[PDB]
This record gives C-alpha cells, sequence and structure tokens, in this order.
C-alpha cells in the first residue's frame, strides 16, 4: 500500500483491526491507536457470529454485516465463506430486496457510483472520481425492474451491490477490481417521489433520447478509462431498456444482461438435471411460461439453442414453447401487443382461448411450468393438481423473487403432487417433509449459479465479447456438477453450501470454451485452464503488510 | 490528479510554476504559495533561453535543463521541443556521455529505478515502489558499454534518462509511461572503484548465473506489475549480454536492444539514401566493417535482408561483407575468436592478409565503410584518401560516440575527399565548407531516428514481440521521408531538426505494417492509423487541473 | 514524519538523498528509489564544496546554494553552517540584493507567502495555504525599501528569505516555524511594471486605506493562525510606513522592525566598543548621521538611551546627536519638512548653515560619523580627511546597502585618516594593508550580529511584546562577547566566523533579561538560562526516520 497511520485503518479495504501485528502497528504508524491485544481473523469471526446469533430481523442482520463491508473488506468476507448459506438470504435474494426498498431509511455510507440524467455531458468526469484504478467488472442498473418489486428508482443501488459482494464470495473475483453503479434518469414510483429519504432526482423517469445517450456516454467513459474489454453487467433495467441495450452493445463491448442471460442458463441447467430424472422425448416436452418478459424470452431463446443442438429445427423447438402474460396467452391476432421478441413463441390460437393460468395447462397440457412472471401466487394449487394429473413427473419452476412475488411455495409443489414434482424457485425454500416421512431438498433456480462463475472466466481471459454460446456452456457446467445422490434428495442444482467450488469450476469450463473458440485473448494460453483458474482467486486470509526489510551483501 | 496544495508544486508531473491560472490555484489551495504574477508557458520558455544563453559549457547547460525535468516537466518538454537541434548534443550525445563519466559529482536527484544484484530475490518490491502505474516503455542498461566510453556502472544511468526525454521529445511518448532503469551488479572501472562519490556497488561486476537471474528476476517483476505487453528496451549492455539476452528474451518479451537493432536501421536506411546517389546495384557495394560487435553484425543482419528483399540470396549477400575488428580482417581459420553471428560474414582468407585497416581497404576495395568500434580516429586521412582513389562516391560512416571516439570527423572526410564522399557519423558535426565554397551538410547515424518512431507504434499497437522485419520497414519509413533537395545538400537522412514529424511518420508506417502482418493486438483496428497516431501523442502545452464544476436541472 | 515513498525525497524538509540508511529506505517504500550507494552528510557536503569551487559569479554561487534549500534541507544549513563567512556574501548581502534585482530572471520555484492587494477579504485564506502548522517567526516585506535599491516590488521576496535563513543558520531556529512573506499592493518601480518576468501585480502601489486594512488583515491572519505571540519581523518597508506600522503594532502583537530596531542595537555596540579604544569622555561625543531615516532615526533613539542610563538626560544626549538629509542638516524653520521623529534631533540653525556634507563635518566637528543614506559614496575623501584632522581616532560607519551604496569602502577609510579611524561598514570589506604594513580588520556594522539572537530569545520565551529595552541589552550582550585581541586588530565587533556562538549568546543574555523583567511567559522558568537555550537549538545533522521498533515484553 501507499499510505501509513490512521489511513490504513479509516479504509477497509485495508483495514484489519485487532489483527494488525505488533510489527505492522510499529512500522505502520498504529501503535496507540489500537487496543494492546492482537486478534486472528478467527477471533474476529466468533466476534460476529456471536452478536449475529442476538439479532432478531433478516434486516437488522442485513445492516449489520452490509456495514463490515464499509469496515473491514477482509473480514466481511471470511464471515461470508464461513457460511455462504444461511447468509444468502440476507445478503442477496429476498433481503436484498427489503433493503432496496428500504434504502433511504437505512442508508449510513454511500457504495458505487452514482450517474444521473443531470451529469449528462460530464460522465467522464464522475467515472475519474472512483478511487480504484483497475476496475474489471462493473453491474450497472437504472433500478426500474428491482426483483419482483419494479420501479424502485436510485434505491435499487441496494441489487448492483448484493451482486458484486457474490462476484467475490462466489468466484473469488477482488472486490477492488468491481464497481457497482446506479444510473439515475428519475422514478416512476409515486410513492419514492413523496420520501422525504429518497436518494434520487424527484422527477419521473426520463424515456427520451437523453436516456439512451446517458447510457451511451456512460459505457464510453468506463471503458475509455478501464478498458474496452470491461466486463459490463447489466441488471434489473426496465424489459424494453433491457433487451435494447443488450442487441446495441454486446457486439461493441464485453457485456450482457444477469437477467436475460444469466437466469436462461441457471434456468436451462435445471431442466437438463430434470430430463436426467424423466428421460422424456424432447417431441414430448411442451413448455409454458407464466410471465412473457426478460428472463422468460431469455429462457425460451437459450432452450431453443439447446433443443436445436439436439436435433429439431430453430423453428419446430420455437413451436414447443408457449407463453401466458398479463394480457392473457400469447396467440396470433390477439388484441394485446406482442413485441419482436415474443413473436418467434406467438403460436396459431389453440382449440380455445385459456381465459386463466390453470385452462392454459389444461388445454395445451404442458409438462414442465416456469413462473416468471413477478406477479405472486400464481400457480395455484388447482395448477399444480392440474400438473400432476397431466405429468407423472411434472417440472415446476416459480422463479419470480422476492419471495412473496413467487409463484408457489416448495411445500405447495411438493404435498400438491404427491412428491412427483421437480421444483426449483427463485427465492430459498428450506426443506419439505410429507406427511409420510418423504424429505423433498428444494433447489434455488437462481442466476447466482451463473454469473459469479461466468463473469471469472471472462475476465480472466481478457474475453471482448460474450456470445448467448456461453451461457449455454455454462448451464451444462452447473447441471454437470450434480451427483446422483443429491438429484435422489430431489435437488436440480448443486448445493448453495458449495456455491463457490461449483462457481469455479463453472469458470474453468466456461475458460476452456473461451479458448477452444478464440474468445480468449489472454496470452500465453495456459496449459492447465483449472491451476490457471485457482491461482488467481483472491482470499479473505489477512495479507501482511510489512515492508521488504532484508540484509545487504 | 489526486492531491491539491503544494504536492501539485512539489511534483515535477504536475507543476506549473506561475503558469497556475487564478482559478486553479484558488481551488486547489496554492493561493498564495505562488507569485501574484500568472504566466504562459511562452513566457516561461523566454526566461529559459534568456539563461541558458549566458551559460558557457556544455555540461552546465546539462546540468540546468535536466534540472528541469525535475521541477515542471511540462515546461522541459517544451523547451526541447523549442529547439531540438541545438539541445540534442546537450541532452543526448556527446555530452550525455559527459554527463554519465561524471554523474557522481553532478548528482542533485536520482532518476528511474536502480536494481542491484544485493536485491535479488526482492526485486518485485523495488518495481512496486515506483510512483507510477501505467508504465509502458522501459529502457534499462548495466552500464557495462556506455557509448564508447566503456563500463561506467551506474554512472551510466544518464543513458537510459537521456533516451527516454527523446521517447518524449521526438514520438511523443507519455512520459510517467515512461521508466529508465539501471541494473547494477558492480563495475571493472578500477577508478570509479576508488571514487568516493561514485552511485554504485563497490564491487567487480558479477558475471555468475546471479546476473543472469537478476535479469530474470527484472523481467518478470516489470512484466507482472505492468503487464507482458510492456515494452523494454535494452541499451549499451556489454557485447556478450547484449545478443544473448536479445535472443533469450525476444521471444518471451515485448523486447529488443537498440545498439543491435535500433542502429541496423538507422545504418540502413542511410545506404538506401546513398542508393538515390549512386545508384549502384545492389551486385555492387562491398562492404567493410571497422569492428564487429553489436552495431556491426545489426547493420550486417539488416542489410543482407534488404538484399535478399531484392533477388539476392542470403548466401551471396552476406558475401558482399567484410569485418574487420581489433584482431584484423576476420577471415575463416584466423587465430582470433569467431562467434556464431560473425560465421556468416567471415570469409575465407583473400591474396593477401591485411596488416591495418588501410590495407584491408586497398586490398578488399570497398564501396562503403562503416566504423563502429568506437575506439578513435582510425578512419586516418590515407584511409580516406585510399577510399578516394578507388571510389568515385565513396560511402564513409564513422557512427562511434562520443566525438573523440568517431573514426573520422565530417570535415576531415569531406576535404580528403574533394566532396564526393557520403559521410555520416554517430554524433553531431556542424557543416562543412571547402575552400572552393563548396558546402557539405553531414547527416547523423544515430538511433535517435529509430527507437522513438517504432516505441511509439509497438505501444500503440499493443504489440507483443518484435521482429527484425519491424526495422526493415523502419529504414524505408525513414529513408521514405528524405526528399531530393536534402540529398542534395549532403543529407542522407531528414534534418534532425525535423525528428519530431519524421518519427510519428515512422510510427506510423510500423502501425500499419504491424496490423497487416497480424502483429497489432489493439482492438479494433483504427481504419485511419496516421489519425490513430496523432491523436494518442503527449502535448507539452498545459492541461488545465480544474475540478468538472456545472450546473445541474 | 507521516508520509512514506517518493513524496518523503519531493520534500526538502526531510529528502536525506543517499544518506537515507538502507533501513530507512527499505522500510520508507525508498529502496530502488536511489542509488545503491550510502553516502553521509560529509561526501554530499564535499560534493557541494567541489562544485562550489569551480563557480565563477557570486550569483550563479547564490543561484545554485539557494536550490539546495529547495532539495535538502538539511544539508542546505549543513553548508551555511561549514563556512558561514565565505557564504554570508553569497546568501545574504550584498549578493542577496543582486539577487531581488533579478528575482524574475533566475526564478525557479517560489518560496514565502504571497499576499496581494487583489487579494482583500481573503488573507486568511491564503494563509490557511502554508503547509506549515506551528509558525513561530516571520520575516514581512512590501518590497518598498530593498537594501539602497529602492522599490523592487515582489522581486524584494528574496529579503525575508535570505534574512530567515540566517534565523536557522545563525541562532538555531527551527527552519519549519519560519515563514517568509511578501506583501504585494503594486510597485512604482517603471522599470519592473514594464517587464514581461516580473513577478508581482502590474500597478503602481497602492497607498489608500486599503493599503493599511490589507497589512491589518494579514497581522490578525497569521496570530488568528499560529498565535498573538507570533514573532513578526517586518523588513524593507518604506519609511512613512515602518514606523507608524511599529508604532501601531508594538504593543498589541509580538512584533518589531529589523531597519529601525535590528541596526540600531548593532549600531550601538559598535560605538559601545570603539568607547573602549577611545576613552573618550561623553561631553565629548559628537554624532552626525548622513540622512535621518529608518536606521538613523532607530540608532539616535537607542543612543540616546544608553546615554540616559549613564545619567545624561535625555534632552542633553538628544543635542549630542545632528543628521543631515538629502535637503541638508536638520536645522528648525529650514523649509524642508521635518517629521515628529526628527523633532528631538532637530537643532537650532548654527551660525553658517553648511551646504554639503563636509561643511557639516568642519562646522560641527562632530567625532562619529554614521552613514545610513543608501545613495552612495556621500563619505568622499575630503570627507574622510576633515575627520582625520578635527579627531585623532575618528568613528566612521558606512552602513548603507549594498556595497554601491556605502557611503565609502574600508579602504578609504584607513587610507585616507593613515589608519586612526575605527571603521564598520554594512556590506562585507577585506581586510586593509597600508603601505607602512600594518594591517586592518574592518568589522561589518548589519542587523545580522542582532535579529537571530534575539528573536531566539523571544521566541524560547513566549514573549508577548518587544520593547526598545530589549535591543538596548542585545546591544549590550553583543559587543561583550569582544575579545581585546580582535579589537585590537580593528574589530568593533566580534568575528562573522563565530556568528553562530554569538548569536546564542545574544539569546542566553537576552532571555535572562526578558524574565528578570517579567516579559518571559515561558513557565515553568528555566533555572539556567544557558542550557535551556542550548538545549532548544535546532541542529543540521541528520535525524533517523526510523519508526520505533520494539518487542514486547
Ligand atoms: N430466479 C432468477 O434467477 C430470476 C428471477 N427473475 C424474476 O422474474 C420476475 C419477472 O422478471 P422479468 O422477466 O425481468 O420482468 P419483465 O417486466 O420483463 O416481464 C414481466 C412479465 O410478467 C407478466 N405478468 C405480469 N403480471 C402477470 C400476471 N398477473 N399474470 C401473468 N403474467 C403476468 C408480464 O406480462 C410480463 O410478460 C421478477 O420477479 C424477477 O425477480 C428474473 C431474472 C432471474
Ligand atoms: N486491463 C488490464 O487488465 C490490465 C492489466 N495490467 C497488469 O497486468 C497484470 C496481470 O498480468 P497477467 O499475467 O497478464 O494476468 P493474469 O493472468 O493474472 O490475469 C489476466 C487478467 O485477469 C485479471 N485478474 C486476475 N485476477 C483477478 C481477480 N482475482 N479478480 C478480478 N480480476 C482478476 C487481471 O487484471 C488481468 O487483466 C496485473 O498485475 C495488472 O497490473 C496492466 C494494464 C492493464
Ligand atoms: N493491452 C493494453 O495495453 C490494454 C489497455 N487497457 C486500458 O485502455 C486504456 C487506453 O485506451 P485503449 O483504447 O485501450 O488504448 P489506445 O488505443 O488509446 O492506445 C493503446 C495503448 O497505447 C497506450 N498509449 C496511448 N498513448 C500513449 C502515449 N502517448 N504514450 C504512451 N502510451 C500510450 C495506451 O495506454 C494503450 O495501452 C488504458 O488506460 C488502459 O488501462 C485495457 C486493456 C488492455
Ligand atoms: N551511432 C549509433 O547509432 C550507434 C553507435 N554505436 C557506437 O559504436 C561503438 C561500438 O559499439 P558496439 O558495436 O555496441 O560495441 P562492441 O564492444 O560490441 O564492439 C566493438 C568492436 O570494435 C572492435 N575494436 C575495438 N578496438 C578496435 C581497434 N582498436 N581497431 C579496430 N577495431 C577495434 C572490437 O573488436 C569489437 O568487434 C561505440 O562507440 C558506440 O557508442 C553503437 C550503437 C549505435
Ligand atoms: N507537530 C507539532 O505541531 C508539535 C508541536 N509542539 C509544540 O511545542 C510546545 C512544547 O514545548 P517544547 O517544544 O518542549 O519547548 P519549550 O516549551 O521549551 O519552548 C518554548 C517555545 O519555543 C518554541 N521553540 C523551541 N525550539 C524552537 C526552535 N528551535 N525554533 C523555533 N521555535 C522553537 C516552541 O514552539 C515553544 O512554543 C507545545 O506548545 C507544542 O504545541 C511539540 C511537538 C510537535
Ligand atoms: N547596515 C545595516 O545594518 C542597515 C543598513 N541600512 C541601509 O541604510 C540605508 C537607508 O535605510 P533607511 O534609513 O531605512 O532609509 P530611509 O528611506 O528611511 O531613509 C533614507 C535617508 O537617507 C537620506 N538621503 C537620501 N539621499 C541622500 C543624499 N543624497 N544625501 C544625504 N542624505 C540622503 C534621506 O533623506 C533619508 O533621510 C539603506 O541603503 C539601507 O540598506 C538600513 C538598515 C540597516
Ligand atoms: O451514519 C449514519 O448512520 C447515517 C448518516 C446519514 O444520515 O447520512
Ligand atoms: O549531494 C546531494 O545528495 C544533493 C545535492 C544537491 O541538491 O545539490
Ligand atoms: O520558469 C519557471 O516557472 C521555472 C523554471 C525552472 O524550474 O527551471
Ligand atoms: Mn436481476
Ligand atoms: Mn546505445
Ligand atoms: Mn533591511
Amino acid at each position: 500500500i501507499k499510505e501509513k497511520g490512521k489511513p490504513l485503518m479509516l479504509n477497509p479495504r485495508t483495514n484489519k483491526g485487532m489483527a494488525f501485528t505488533l510489527q505492522e502497528r510499529q512500522m505502520l504508524g498504529l501503535q496507540g491507536l489500537l487496543p494492546p491485544k492482537i486478534e486472528t481473523q478467527d477471533i474476529q469471526a466468533l466476534r460476529f457470529h456471536r452478536n449475529l446469533k442476538k439479532m432478531t430481523s433478516p434486516l437488522e442482520k442485513y445492516i449489520y454485516i452490509m456495514g463490515i463491508q464499509e469496515r473491514n473488506e477482509k473480514l466481511f468476507y471470511r464471515i461470508l465463506q464461513d457460511d455462504i448459506e444461511s447468509l444468502m438470504p440476507i445478503v442477496y435474494t429476498p433481503t436484498v430486496g427489503l433493503a432496496c426498498s428500504q434504502y433511504g431509511h437505512i442508508f449510513r455510507r454511500p457504495k458505487g457510483l452514482f450517474i444521473s440524467i443531470s451529469d449528462r455531458g460530464h460522465v467522464r468526469s464522475i467515472v475519474d472520481n472512483w478511487p480504484e484504478n483497475h476496475v474489471k467488472a462493473v453491474v450497472v442498473t437504472d433500478g426500474e425492474r428491482i426483483l419482483g418489486l419494479g420501479d424502485l428508482g436510485v434505491y435499487g443501488m441496494g441489487i448492483p451491490v448484493g451482486k458484486l459482494c457474490l462476484y467475490t464470495a462466489c468466484a473469488g473475483i477482488r472486490p477492488d477490481r468491481c464497481l457497482p453503479v446506479c444510473i439515475d434518469v428519475g422514478t416512476d414510483n409515486i410513492a419514492l417521489l413523496k420520501d422525504p429519504f429518497y436518494m434520487g432526482l424527484y422527477q419521473k423517469r426520463d424515456r427520451t433520447q437523453q436516456y439512451d445517450d446517458l447510457i451511451d456516454e456512460f459505457m464510453k467513459a468506463i471503458t475509455d478509462r478501464y478498458g474496452r474489454n470491461t466486463l459490463i453487467q447489466f441488471e434489473d433495467f426496465g424489459n424494453h431498456n433491457a433487451f435494447r441495450f443488450l442487441r446495441k452493445y454486446r457486439e461493441k463491448y464485453c457485456t450482457f444482461n444477469d437477467d436475460i442471460q444469466g437466469t436462461a442458463a441457471v434456468a436451462l441447467a435445471g431442466l437438463l438435471a430434470a430430463q436426467k430424472v424423466i428421460s422424456k422425448p424432447i417431441s414430448e416436452h411442451k413448455i409454458l411460461f407464466l410471465g412473457a418478459g426478460e428472463a422468460a424470452l431469455g429462457i425460451a431463446n437459450l432452450i431453443v439453442m439447446s433443443m436445436v443442438e439436439n436435433g429439431l429445427s430453430e423453428q419446430e423447438a420455437q413451436k414447443k414453447i408457449w407463453m401466458f402474460d398479463k394480457y392473457g396467452l400469447l396467440v396470433k391476432g390477439r388484441k394485446a401487443k406482442i413485441d419482436s421478441y415474443q413473436e418467434p413463441f406467438t403460436h396459431s390460437a389453440p382449440e380455445s382461448i385459456p381465459d386463466t393460468f390453470e385452462d392454459a395447462v389444461n388445454i395445451l397440457k404442458p409438462s414442465t411450468i416456469i413462473g416468471v412472471a413477478g406477479a405472486g401466487r400464481l400457480f395455484t394449487p388447482d395448477v399444480i393438481r392440474a400438473m400432476a394429473s397431466i405429468n407423472e413427473r411434472p417440472v415446476i419452476f416459480a422463479l419470480s423473487n422476492p419471495t412473496a412475488q413467487a409463484e408457489c411455495t416448495a411445500e405447495e409443489a411438493y404435498t400438491l403432487t404427491e412428491g412427483r414434482c421437480l421444483f426449483a424457485s427463485g427465492s430459498p425454500f428450506g426443506p419439505v417433509k410429507l406427511t409420510d416421512g418423504r424429505v423433498f431438498t428444494p433447489g434455488q433456480g437462481n442466476n447466482v449459479y451463473i454469473f459469479p462463475g461466468v463473469a471469472l472466466a471472462v475476465i480472466l481471459c481478457n474475453t471482448r465479447h460474450i456470445s448467448d454460446s456461453v451461457f449455454l456452456e455454462a448451464a451444462k457446467a452447473l447441471t454437470s456438477q450434480l451427483t446422483d445422490e443429491e438429484l435422489a434428495q430431489g435437488r436440480l442444482y448443486p448445493p448453495l453450501a458449495n456455491i463457490q467450488e461449483v462457481s469455479i469450476n463453472i469458470a474453468i469450463k466456461v475458460t476452456e470454451y473461451l479458448y477452444a473458440n478464440k474468445m480468449a485473448f489472454r496470452y500465453p494460453e495456459p496449459e492447465d485452464k483449472a491451476k490457471y483458474v485457482k491461482e488467481r482467486t483472491w482470499r479473505s486470509e489477512y495479507d501482511s503488510l510489512l515492508p521488504d526489510v532484508y540484509e545487504w551483501p
């Protein structure tokens, strides 16, 4: 490091608290500024869990652990490392959504960059204000579609912050190379415009061309200072902007959209694991989505790429996918609109026009149901029963987040199908024991299983662009890690407790894929991709800060 | 910049002296720390020239101007840019040599990084001590062969410093992106080892494997911190080491040796200029070298490549070249050793064995004489007359530096050949006027015309390896700028006064060459290379340091 | 030491150069930034004297050593300490006057605080930009009366800088606690108003209420930040502003005017020494001043106090003093003005009014002549001859500075009076050897023998105000250190070569005087004033910058 003395303690990237050794204190001007006691990171972790055990609400736990990231970075991650499964719900979905809807009530310190429409023309100067000189990964949101909570404006900064925590906790990406970003062009949230604690501009969203220019100016500014190959992950943008920005920049920068592409991969991985148990002919596979937005289209497009890779033409596969949105079933010539992306899955109206999602299930008789509407408990008991009656082993994915917007619970899916369904959800649910002793451990179909591993691979290989093919390879890399014993439990995904090793493995597989397809530019090409990746992961163990002292001959 | 206040004035990189505008001083905390007067860089320039003109000795002018580099970087380069031609002999050769032989007496502040054998195993920590974060180019020496002055140890640091100033002065390579380096493993200079002002370790050179490993450690440290693409220019390394390191690293790193390859392109560019005068074919020209070291072998190899590029084969080309070293004519089976690089130019002993260099000229009757033995006035009157009697338009290159080690003077060569010789020297020589009022302006055969333009291209194209073929095009690029009128005056090279435009022009050719030959990795490839290179050269004009202030809507 | 890395080398306060030990280099992040050689201050000193020896002009040597102050403060004073006597003429008078005349030509880096009239209402903001936190002594000037050179505007900043160097070199006052200040309200010097290099405001002097308000503002801003007892020494202000500001502030701040009071003490001390080689009766003392401004009036009033301290009343002592300015003898009723301060020394026109200073010498027949007109050689040979015939041992003091403005030289004084005079001058003159062989060593009556010791005592005792009594004591303290031998050489002051010891002795005696008269507020009162002062003098030897590293039991 460059500085010594108090500054070392005030900066969380370097502060170690009482873990600063005696020599470090004396040589770096800290003696007397710390209590006489010398501690280990282990003692500090104990302090943490000791106090966490006594806390009552998830939000309170969020504020506390999240505060550690602003005081002692190394320890913050040592804490996540100790038990990522139990803390995931706190730092990530669903509690992060809770934090976001209340971001202005719990604010203590800011985190990340805020670029508003009012800064148009001066974005580059905002990017130069960021302290870190070598940013490799950016996660950006404009806060219009925060989880299934809708438009939360700048209160959505909570999402990019959470995603990045996982870049480091899951894939070992250096936190100092990560930058959370929030684009504030206003918010249509009437309640927030009336909140005296709101953190953004008090104006409705700017949807004119100035908005696209702002985004343009941001992509330009970020790459100018950090590099053309800086990984830019779009997160929680509205439906229209999400697809547009993805297609406008995907071939120009090293960018992707988590909601559209990372989701697609995790979902596909779940369906793959499922096919392992079901083993049914793909000619008998009929899928039906509740909702036809970002994730539905992304999932459907990757399912098609999977089916095509498996024989069917692109046109035959798309006919095997249906969608049901807020206006009803997506069929040709319906009163409600249908965008360019939905058309491919908009088919000739069947015998009857289903009025409810239930009718749709009975009429179309799908074998797989995927909920991604973010509208609540729409996979009603009748839907689940209809599914269990129609299929011996129905696949039921309720992916909407947070928990209250989920289509159904694990407990509802398993009991209403007598333990026959193959379930996955976006938000966490604990094990389910049926009235007959059978225990079913549900898996979490959440994009966190993908973006960390993919991001690591892309950064390490100096990749310039990300094609949909990477996510397909990621899908296969995730489900390829499922053992048969975990399959028996009802797990369509590796245990969340192993998310770190699982992410690394996905990173290794994707790096092998990028190189083999001339998508990597990090020369020389590593001989052992496995040893290469593992060798470059950031660790939470304290580094010695002592200067290099030695005797001259 | 991150700081404000006095530090801005203490760091030459940012210090503008009285050039800081009123608004900059108020907002940065300099009000009152500077005189009320607001000056322009133009005024600062005048002050400089006013003082220099009063100065008497070259060394004195050296101390003064080099002192400016450590007070106001921008001003330093503006001063050079003002009149590169007249300042060249002061900051560069021959005065730079004078400075080196006396580095310990005129020392005020150190420049660049010093890595000593005593720091083995701890070289990375030394590299990390360097303030600048984005280093793109390194010029390193061990002071074994400083000009034709010999082993000067750490006193040779003056060379890497002098070389880098030209990177900026000539080719516009950002100064903060440059790093001069001195590897001190001791020195054999008996006198220095007795001087109380010597700046190096008091011990003779370490020629064991430790030297090799130190160099290895250095290459690894630099690359690891700044990127394996970082340009490493080897300068004034002893004979043995110069070749071996070039061979060993040109494949692994983006390195090259200036004394071997840079010179090769200058000397070749000279001959190419001669051709447009003599028109003499390639089946013509019998070349004789005085000395067979780094530069001779380098020029020979590039010459051969140009002949082979024009019909002739390598075997019949290498025969048109002869070398005479401190041991006499280099012929097969002679007593003196003949290294691997010299073998290709070691032909069967002639009918008679040349006793002295004058004899070798009469017997062999060369049409081009090239001196690079750093041994003195060896292109004696007799030697020059002989070349006159034997040729109509003889080519005489006395490239040895500094001035006192050159083979002959511009006057000696022109008067002794009645103005028919085509001359070039390593160090500068003023115009020559013959008794018949005929005036000849001799060019300078110095690699300064090469390394700057090449360095700029390599760096801008993100090149990873430098092939000798880059130098061949470098030579062509240089000569392709010699206008007819300049040929007449007796100029084998573009006027040294235009060395800036020449360098930029060269850089453009090489970048187009590099891309056209898939050696460039800077994406996207620029359509207009010219526009590309000129947009990226560093300017000596002052930049505003004002924060980005603006009103919100 | 709170900073590490390059910053330690860029700051002259901490820069040790190659004297940084290996241990400090490794622990402070300097390894590799300095040559492998470890030097001592002794070696660096040698390098300095070696180069100084070569130099030809005094201004050149000035530019050189003053540059060292801006690079290595410790070494700067070591060099001065090594031979304060020979460097005195270069760093102080007369060369410092030459430097001020060319300040804008030789400018490299600014020194001190610059407060301009354009800054009124923001002076505190300027004072807060000064890097040092504990300032104890300020020396300020407006540059209207720089030596006998006149109005030099901001070019006069060189004077305060020169005085402060002596604060440290002579009295051991801490460099970082001294603050040179230049108040710029414009200049009347027409030459500078058309000089493109002039460092000040381009306007004639502002003499409205604004001037006075600026100074008031300055005085308040300084004390507000550093303390009401911050020693503030006024230097080279115009005659009208010198007395009025001294009168206005001497009871509100810890301030004094060097030109009026310091001079007074050194001049009187010279007379006191003279009396010891003449034993002349007070009733025989007749003093005539050439000039009647700051210096003259200051000296007169101090002489008057010494006489009153010995019996004579104010009235009778005051009549022993005559003055002659640029309009002639000050006699009651003369057409030329006579201000309040001059009245006590304005007599009734004698029988015949002397037209020239020679007529005044012959008519009044004084026994002591003191020149402070700064108008050149007014002590013509006829004048000196007249003094030789009226008095057996004529007292001749040519105090005007620099040398060209002196009233006469040392050679002219001793030669013209045949060695029967007691001579002293404001500027240095070497020894004088008459044809008869006799050698005379002239003393230098310059306020440099006073302000250092006086300021040191005033600072160490936390004195709130300085009365004329202090200077009367300093005057006595200085002459008391004179040893007969030296007095026998023609010395009216102790050898300049020992100004360090002499200054300290004056500091001791003055501190004892301040306490004895309850003017000192430093508590507790030191028992041994000598050990108290000697212990607090700053030293030039290097201090270890090593952190306090120790093991715990
Ligand atoms: N678990 C995971 O990895 C991921 C989960 N999601 C979740 O999926 C939900 C939607 O996200 P996006 O597709 O990006 O949103 P979007 O706004 O792009 O699409 C929403 C879709 O749901 C439909 N919809 C709304 N109400 C409906 C209703 N009452 N009945 C039937 N359909 C209805 C809309 O017509 C629209 O087609 C969110 O809650 C989000 O958190 C999104 C990405 C990944
Ligand atoms: N744009 C860039 O990435 C640039 C990198 N460099 C330097 O190159 C050095 C790396 O050398 P290589 O052996 O080529 O790289 P590498 O093999 O260590 O890794 C390749 C790329 O992945 C990044 N990386 C490594 N670990 C990372 C982590 N844990 N989290 C996030 N990003 C990580 C690196 O910055 C590098 O750009 C670095 O020390 C850096 O200072 C210099 C200029 C630009
Ligand atoms: N391999 C590399 O050099 C990479 C550089 N970057 C980043 O990209 C930024 C520059 O923008 P790009 O469009 O990539 O490059 P560019 O097209 O502006 O220039 C290409 C290379 O030449 C260097 N450069 C430009 N002008 C220079 C000058 N006048 N003197 C010395 N070096 C000069 C740049 O640092 C860059 O590495 C840098 O700040 C760097 O952090 C990111 C990835 C790789
Ligand atoms: N102007 C330019 O661009 C360049 C000029 N030079 C200058 O050329 C000189 C040598 O450079 P390198 O080839 O690197 O050195 P080197 O040490 O590799 O080669 C020296 C050669 O000269 C020969 N030699 C020594 N004394 C001799 C004598 N008394 N009579 C005949 N031959 C003798 C040696 O046998 C040896 O082959 C130096 O003075 C150097 O400054 C080197 C590179 C470029
Ligand atoms: N970093 C800082 O700002 C520091 C400030 N101090 C100051 O020192 C005072 C404590 O008194 P001591 O230092 O024990 O001495 P002291 O009390 O014996 O000295 C009396 C006064 O003379 C001044 N002084 C002593 N030597 C001086 C010198 N060589 N040159 C110029 N001024 C000198 C001191 O500032 C002090 O105000 C405190 O008022 C404290 O504010 C002490 C250490 C550090
Ligand atoms: N050696 C020392 O320690 C000191 C020497 N001086 C020197 O004394 C000189 C005057 O200083 P200040 O009293 O502050 O100046 P001032 O401006 O206050 O007074 C100058 C006096 O000299 C008179 N004068 C000018 N030309 C004259 C002439 N042609 N003939 C007779 N009298 C003439 C003026 O009328 C005026 O009374 C300066 O050259 C200065 O450098 C001042 C302070 C200390
Ligand atoms: O530090 C806090 O808890 C809150 C700060 C704020 O309200 O800005
Ligand atoms: O001897 C030194 O290290 C410094 C010399 C200077 O600043 O002139
Ligand atoms: O003219 C200036 O501002 C500085 C000159 C120098 O540092 O030499
Ligand atoms: Mn999302
Ligand atoms: Mn060289
Ligand atoms: Mn004065």
